[PDB]
């Protein structure tokens, strides 16, 4: 990874790495730490209900969006910003898709998908590379959930 987002990665390990927070990097930070060649433009979060707004508490100056409840036609969470060395850090608390009757799927487990990658003294929790792919074909997402198979085909 591009040592600005090693450097941000770090200052988010720092502020985490001993509070009672469930957490998880997804998205694109996730795939490289996993050793998918992708670029990474954000930094993407994912926690339950309670961890953002715990979250922004910790990370409170450097917040640009308050955590709130918020919704698309796809997909809800707690939704909030941050911003630190001009690095966009997005934290989604809750995340639920929108299923195909109009309903949202129930509380995602993340410890079940959650997995852990050693880097620069650091254990980041990182998720599942097999669950984001079928999280993303669920979504549309679907060049990059091509990539990210086309990757682990290769590697099978």
């Amino acid at each position: 990874i591009r040592p600005e987002y090693l450097r941000v990665l770090r200052k988010i390990y720092d502020r985490l790495k001993n509070e009672k927070v469930n957490w998880v990097v997804t998205g694109s930070l996730s795939f490289a730490l996993q050793g998918v060649p992708v670029e990474v433009h954000d930094i993407d979060i994912q926690t339950d209900e309670e961890g953002a707004y715990e979250i922004e508490r910790i990370f409170s100056e450097f917040v640009s969006k308050k955590v709130r409840f918020s919704s698309t036609e796809k997909i809800c969470s707690h939704f909030g910003e941050l911003i630190i060395d001009g690095i966009k850090v997005e934290i989604m608390g809750d995340i639920r898709k929108r299923l195909e009757d109009g309903t949202w799927e129930d509380p995602v487990d993340l410890n079940k998908y959650k997995r852990f990658v050693e880097t620069h003294g650091m254990k980041i929790p990182v998720l599942s590379l097999e669950y984001e792919y079928q999280a993303y074909l669920k979504l549309g997402r679907v060049e990059k959930a091509e990539t990210l198979r086309k990757w682990l085909n290769e590697r099978k």
